């Protein structure tokens, strides 16, 4: 694999570079920016790519070895590292206050960074600018390639060695042409091959596990989550009978996804799966309890003494198998075949390794499960009621689409109803409890706005949550967005 | 005085519809049951009848007018059952059918007094909602067909020289999309009636036969906050002045400042004499601990009956009760000059008697006030977090507008916002707070409702500025159950 090393000097975004480059199906890693030259060298990147950073590099310790420029290898600074760049090759930083951002218009030149790249005329980009410290004098053997009235050296070149600088963020998605300009640098510029996909993932990450585990046991958490049940698929494809999983039902699942789990992994692929049936024992914790964080709390800990119990019975087991992921790492052994995959890495290879789209490419469900969407005291009757809601909520998701042909249930990041413990009146005169549905559509900086459903789709969802659940007849939709609200109500 | 067309009701779920539509083409109208008596009718002295529909079948059926209307020498409009009436009774026939269908059709016409110039898409076509039940089969005498379609070959029939009408659809529901250009041509063209029937030509007759109930008898007034009393205590302080006391019970389930504007209005503007009862912690008192919204409807009823009274029997040289009795209701001694008058003529004369337009253009308000908009127990701690995250919320709907320049305000029917006693989580820190419910709905003809399809932008404006502004709530939620299956009010 080609390979592209990102150098963190410390923004709040750094990881979407990495995202970026894994998007143009190229491998890249993410290190500090005081890895040693050696790592450097035997990490052999294609090109290396400068984060941003709320430091200034005339005052910083923050500088990495300037080593990297003698490498024979492109690189690009962005923002601070631009200011890396331009003060370490003979050039000059002019001091700004590094916390201030905003839009701006970019002109440029013809460049092999720049060129054929455009927002709405030529050689002009819309981007997500850094107001701050910004390069006052070119360093040896550089152009300006980008401008702006307020940043003279926006964007520059040294021709020779491949070494460019921008003064703005292009993995954030505000600058329109970012993603374009990044897989132009990782592309094009270091030539890197885009081989990065999970089909061909999947053959060396099968190897890797058997070389690590060769006839040894493997024991696993299903939680129904994307991450263990991709894990579970990739080591059964690995190591088959070796591998057990342990799947815990704790009554808070939406509408039967334990036969779905069941069937996906037990039926159709015949891993070993130990199905624990906890609904109970879950409920019986819960009940009388009212605050939100010691239902988080109790359910979190159950959880953790019904897997447990399965583990110590697993005696000949030397392997737990656990789906960390990439964001994680940015006596039983610790097996985690995922470590080096984003979410969206994950999801496709759950694909790729044939499992369900519609177990794939699921919303992401907490923990606590329905503990958090049942407000006050959780029963079965309330989740009972509410799995039924909430399941025509995600019906009506799925099967509506936008002018693209995309549907709603794909365009929100998470869609799921909430249990109300009030009770309304309605119409023969009746008097039942409230349903509320949430869905929103969360940016890449831990925000989220609500979801302007179609009004004939909420429409559509009430009348048939009202008509065809008995015990609800009042639906109310969440208008709320992140800030001031969360996601989820408790 | 005015022009009169008089509507008899052969018992047709939508025969109100008529009146509304003849009141909104100003001419002046009155609804009255099928068995009017004939002399009566000629007391009246209308300019035109409108027969209405009915459920029942005119060959097997008591639902009989007096056939003498046909005598008058005055216009007759008879619409479905009142067609078939018109036919039987005057040597035509009738087919039987089933009274319960309706539906859409095409009518194609000729030429005739009432059909000239109205069209939907092409000339001489109506689009209609059409009764698919008992059908005119054979013209009755004089008679000739002016509309047709492929099942009902009589489905508009007139008598030229008795200029006598009958059409086998209903006008009256905007679903015919001519209808009101049908009703107007019969009541302003073929009947002549002037279109004198306006608020500000209503005034003078309204105080003088005031004047002549009352004289110099002392009247007493309960004023709600609501439109229909506010009105009624304009018009009768506009007839008799000092004579006039008002009652104005705060039973501190009102909307923010309600008591200070109808204080304002009245008592400080035009110098009406108000009784103003504080009886928020009365009423909060009495409703301690009540979650069963049954019971506090009950409460909050018989309570407020109990601190009137008591304001009653103090004013001992009163002799008329006035209410604000609207003509809806009517389809010491009570003094009820609004009677004859529907609710948007009852807010025009608001305007015309100078009442400020915001008072008077006002969505209803549930007599139980936020007692039904708070639910479980209700607590001046809840009203108070209400009324705050109310009155953002109907801000907002007054100061955005449409394409046209509507406000949201004036676009729905109903809108408040309701209290939820459940806890919600927030967000630097963590917080734990109640949950606002906003509520606005559009209500049709037939007494459903469909929730306003607000725009997004709004919604968002209101959970932003209610979440940040109103300490106590942490969570906005938009009502999107229709009536039915719900109701407009949660309790």
């Amino acid at each position: 694999q080609d390979k592209i090393l990102i150098l963190d000097f410390g923004s709040q975004v750094t990881r979407l570079i990495a995202r970026r480059v894994r998007e143009a199906h190229v491998y890249c890693e993410l290190h500090s920016f005081d890895m040693p030259l050696d790592e450097i060298k035997a990490f052999n990147p294609k090109g290396i790519i400068l984060s941003g950073g709320p430091n200034s590099v005339y005052e910083s310790d923050y500088q990495a070895d300037t080593g990297i420029f003698d490498l024979g290898i492109p690189v690009l600074g962005i923002c601070y590292g631009m200011q890396f760049m331009a003060h370490h090759l003979g050039g000059e930083v002019q001091p700004g206050n590094q916390r201030e951002f905003g839009y701006a218009q970019v002109k440029t030149i013809d460049s092999g960074l720049t060129r054929g790249i455009q927002d709405d005329a030529p050689n002009t980009l819309d981007v997500w600018m850094s107001h701050g410290d910004k390069v006052s004098k070119l360093p040896d053997g550089f152009a300006v390639i980008g401008d702006t009235p307020s940043c003279p050296i926006a964007m520059m070149e040294n021709t020779e060695k491949q070494f460019y600088g921008i003064q703005f963020h292009p993995e954030v998605t505000h600058t329109k042409q970012g993603r374009a300009l990044l897989n132009r640098f990782v592309l094009d510029i270091c030539g890197a091959q885009p081989g990065w996909t999970m089909p061909n993932y999947i053959e060396e990450a099968v190897a890797k596990i058997r070389e690590q585990v060769g006839s040894d046991e493997v024991i696993l958490g299903l939680s129904g989550g994307v991450d263990s049940s991709v894990a579970a698929a990739l080591i059964h494809r690995a190591i088959g009978d070796q591998l057990t999983c342990v799947f815990v039902d704790h009554g808070l699942l939406r509408l039967n996804e334990g036969k779905m789990v069941m069937d996906m992994f037990a039926r159709n692929l015949g891993v070993k799966v130990i199905h624990v049936d906890a609904e109970g024992q879950f409920m019986a914790k819960l009940a009388g309890v009212t605050d939100p964080e010691k239902k988080r709390k109790i359910i979190g800990a159950e959880f953790i003494e019904v897997f447990d119990a399965e583990e110590k019975k697993l005696t000949n087991a030397k392997w737990l198998a656990q789906g960390t992921i990439y964001p994680d790492v940015i006596k039983l052994k610790l097996l985690e075949p995922l470590r080096d995959l984003f979410k969206d890495e994950v999801r496709e290879l759950g694909v790729a390794l044939g499992l369900p789209r519609e177990m794939v490419y699921r919303h992401p469900f907490p923990g606590p499960g329905l503990g958090v969407r049942i407000l006050g005291e959780v029963k079965k009757e309330y989740a009972d009621l509410l799995r039924q809601a909430d399941d025509i909520f995600i019906q009506e998701l799925r099967n509506t689409t936008d002018e693209n042909g995309t549907s709603w249930y794909d365009l929100t990041s998470q869609a799921f109803a909430v249990f109300l413990p009030v009770k309304s009146v309605g119409v023969g005169r009746t008097y039942d409890y409230v349903v509320a549905l949430r869905a929103v559509i969360t940016s890449d900086f831990m925000t989220a706005h609500w979801a302007e459903l179609p009004y004939s789709l909420l429409g559509r969802v009430s009348n048939r949550i009202i008509n065809e659940v008995k015990g609800i007849n009042r639906v109310v939709y969440d208008v709320s967005g992140k800030p001031p609200a969360t996601i989820e109500w408790e």
